[PDB]
């Protein structure tokens, strides 16, 4: 139950100098409720309801956590482009909880794809017919990378079925298995819709973010997620835990070492996008912010559990904490009452 | 001016961490595979229809073809002679669409849609591809071809971000590493040494992924290795993994170069520290990979590496004596005449 995740979180927070201040509350809401009504509407049609095998209070609190983090995050985008990218990240969310094996229904994946015949998986099935839905928002270099990405988090789930933190000494298998499920492509590219970027003029600026924010995403939610992982760790298999296993250190070891390539990558971020192009760097930063607020609000990350076990202490580390935890839920605590309604399960019927 | 001496330590270092050593791979065997391998494909490229859509010299085509035989048939070592064909074929295609410079934006415009609907892809590359990758995919299970295509998928995004001639940002770290991954195959390579006819892909699934995940790392920094020598040089190529370590990071070649050697050692030696004492079978295939990717380094003229065994062919220090032997030792199993194999020329069957 280690309490040094304050310390690392602080540093990481300061560095960054995160502040968010993107959105009014006002907005904030307005766009929550749009990106969760059109979702909800088209989880709870009659196909996707069949098909998509979750159970409902699961997949009522998946399309939440994921339309708080599209909306909190990309906060340039339209809303109709944050409602689509909800639908598509809600749909890799509930994958990433899936028991199913995938091996038999992937046995002919490549014969029914280039025939163009409905993927005997049903979550391709669904995902597949809707894609288009998010691609009609961007370039076709961008839809490439969303396509790979998703293809990639495929398997990274296949793999995490395993439950395998890799063979002692295999030090690439960590990172490896962590970009395979980070979708890192996916979320650094659906950052850049056509609507306001040119992916022909912008095309090294857009492929240089995905690169970049691919790992500054991924270590910044496996910070982030140490706390809701190791706390009540069901057999989990977080990049942090794995990093113990395969490359033979301690949990702490491995926890200095994601909170260093976090600060590095931050560092980076800044000096590479600082003084480019104003309106790319404003993604950037509206992304970075929105998803540590995101982060310290979603319940799904208990990190209130921390909040109210240290809002006694005023020092540097842990004093902050509660300082930064604070500027966060006053613009990004928002009750579910005023935007996520009604209930998916609620249009299902009718 | 070139490193040869640091270069020839740190080449023998990798040769004694990876124990390249003799097989029982016999050179008339090599020879029965490489003609094999080089007879289908031979024929295969020389089809109209391939002939039509693929745009590439006709030369280029015969030595690329050569190039991609050679290291099939030497690092695939125990898959079958169709295996070796039908990747060959595959790692054929994939080396050729380096030869194009034309912008794929237009021609990705409804990849999605036109995938999704079963229709012909607009990009000539894609419709051979994917109209031929059902003969490399029959010879794997379901998760290894998965890697197969992904991989492939990445190694077009590879090409298309390369026509771009960049390097990185400086300061963009992260930017090397990502293209080299994004271009180098190492999941289609990684996969592709598990035929579902010799490994069952869910009874060594643990093996497997993990193979995948170093392998694609040994593999392409080795080969950034093997090639730093005739890209040394060459101001044609402006954007390697060495080249772009040096303006992403900004740091000197030197610099960039042992950042480089660090990773394909640490690589190499964890290689061995985890797969010694797997199943037998697959330590067997990785082993043979290694021994086999660097030998066809050694033997291939496209690398040049003859140049620095005639250099230092008599010197009397310790590292250019055994990086000598090794070479030598290449040269015995490995260095075979293409007039062996490699026949008719690709054009004579075209034109037939």
């Amino acid at each position: 139950p280690t309490e040094y995740f304050l310390n690392t979180t602080v540093r990481l927070l300061e560095y960054i100098r995160y502040r968010d201040s993107n959105y009014t509350r006002e907005e904030r809401i307005e766009n929550l409720h749009y990106a969760y009504n059109k979702a909800a509407h088209h989880f709870a049609q009659p196909r996707q309801q069949q098909l998509l095998k979750v159970d409902p209070k699961r997949l009522q609190a998946s399309l939440q956590t994921i339309v708080g983090m599209v909306v909190y995050s990309w906060a340039k985008v339209s809303k109709e482009c944050m409602a689509d990218l909800s639908i598509h990240y809600t749909y890799t969310l509930v994958l990433d909880d899936s028991k199913d094996d995938p091996y038999p229904t992937m046995v002919n994946y490549f014969d029914d794809l280039q025939a163009g015949r409905e993927q005997a998986h049903p979550w391709w099935a669904l995902v597949n017919e809707h894609f288009p839905n998010v691609l009609r928002h961007f370039g076709p270099f961008c839809s490439l990378n969303l396509i790979r990405s998703t293809l990639d988090f495929f398997e990274g789930c296949w793999i995490e079925q395993y439950n395998f933190g890799g063979f002692p000494g295999s030090h690439d298998y960590p990172q490896f298995l962590r970009r395979m499920n980070g979708l890192g492509h996916c979320v650094g590219a659906s950052l850049w819709p056509k609507e306001q970027f040119n992916e022909r003029s912008l095309f090294l600026e857009i492929t240089s973010a995905i690169a970049q924010m691919e790992n500054w995403m991924v270590w910044v939610d496996d910070l982030m997620t140490f706390y809701k992982e190791f706390d009540d760790e069901r057999d989990q298999i977080s990049l942090v835990k794995n990093y113990v296993v395969s490359d033979e250190i301690s949990l702490h070891e491995a926890l200095e070492k994601l909170t260093q390539d976090t600060l590095h990558s931050s560092k980076q971020m800044v000096a590479v996008f600082s003084d480019k192009d104003p309106q790319v760097m404003d993604t950037i930063e509206c992304f970075m912010h929105g998803y540590v607020t995101w982060h310290l609000c979603d319940r799904r990350y208990r990190l209130s559990e921390i909040y109210e076990k240290v809002k006694e202490e005023k020092t540097e580390d842990a004093q902050k904490f509660c300082k930064f935890y604070e500027q966060a839920a006053n613009v990004g605590a928002v009750s579910p009452s005023e935007w996520a309604y009604p209930p998916v399960a609620q249009l299902a019927n009718v």
